């Protein structure tokens, strides 16, 4: 018989995406009565939460 020898078929490869960051437009510009140190501060961060009269809050 002798039969032939062959078995290179591997690769494995399914991974390029990695962040979970970024608001969806609403918590930008958008408070009532939000402070420019507040809003700096948290878009820094890229936080997005909701906009209270006292200040912005980050979530």
């Amino acid at each position: 018989a002798k039969k032939p020898f062959v078995q290179r078929v591997k690769n494995a490869a399914s991974k390029a995406y990695n962040k979970l960051k970024g608001l969806a437009m609403q918590s930008q510009y958008g408070c009532p009565i939000i402070s420019n140190m507040c809003e700096d501060h948290c878009r820094r961060k890229k936080m997005e939460g909701q906009c209270d009269l006292l200040d912005c809050v980050c979530s």
